[PDB]
C-alpha cells in the first residue's frame, strides 16, 4: 500500500522521572526499534539543561524520534518505519510502557502510498 | 496554541539526480533548517543504496528529516519545530525549491496543544 507507516504520536502523563533520564530514554528508543524489528542506522540523544531530552533513532529508510517535555509529562513520539517487516505499533507498545504514558493520540500515515507514486 | 508545528509532506516527481545526491541533500536541508530560523543542535546523513538518501537534523526540540526514493521521484518529509521563532514553512519552501517537486502534499499537526498538556 505505501512505502512506510508514521506513526505521529502524543504521549500524556508519562513518568517525568524517565522523561528527563537521556540515558533511559535513549535505552529505550533502541529497545523499541528492536521490537519492530528494525535495523539501526545512527542513534543520537542529548539533554540540555534549560530542556528534557531529545533524540532520533535512523533507522532503513525511515527514523524514530522522540521530544520530551519532562515539566509537562508529555513527549512528542514519531515512528516511522518502511517494510511490511517492521511494525511500527511494537515501538509504540513498548514506548507506552516504558514511559507510563496514562493518555496517547497517535494519528497513521501512509507515506508514500503506491497510489500516488 | 501548542509546543511544537509539526509539517508531514509527501513531495512527488522530484529531480531524481538531487534526491540521490547525499551531499546536496545534507546542504540543502541545513539551509532549509536556517532559513526557517532554527538552531542546528546536530544532523546525520546517509546514502542508502542503490538509491535513496537519508538525514535527520536535530533542532531545539524538534528535529527536520528526509528520506528520499530517487526510483520514484519520492521524498518524505517531516518539518517539526518549537517557538514562535522558527517557522516550519519556511524551510518546506527551500525544500521544495531544491527538491523541484511537481507535486506536494502537506498535512500540519499541532505537537503538544496547552489545551492538552
Amino acid at each position: 500500500k505505501s512505502l512506510g507507516r508514521h506513526l505521529v504520536a502524543e504521549f500524556y502523563e508519562c513518568d517525568r522521572e524517565v522523561l528527563d533520564n537521556v540515558q533511559l530514554i535513549e535505552q529505550e528508543m533502541k529497545q523499541a526499534a528492536y521490537e519492530s524489528g528494525a535495523t539501526i542506522v545512527t542513534s543520537t540523544f542529548h539533554r540540555f539543561l534549560p530542556y528534557g531530552v531529545s533524540g532520533v533513532v535512523v533507522i532503513s529508510e525511515a527514523h524514530l524520534t522522540i521530544h520530551t517535555w519532562p515539566e509537562y509529562g508529555y513527549a512528542a513520539i514519531d515512528l516511522f518505519t518502511c517494510g511490511e517487516d517492521v511494525d511500527p505499533w511494537k515501538a509504540f507498545e513498548h514506548l507506552k510502557k516504558a514511559l507510563k504514558a496514562k493518555r496517547v493520540h497517535v494519528v497513521e500515515h501512509e507515506r508514500g502510498r503506491y497510489d500516488e507514486i
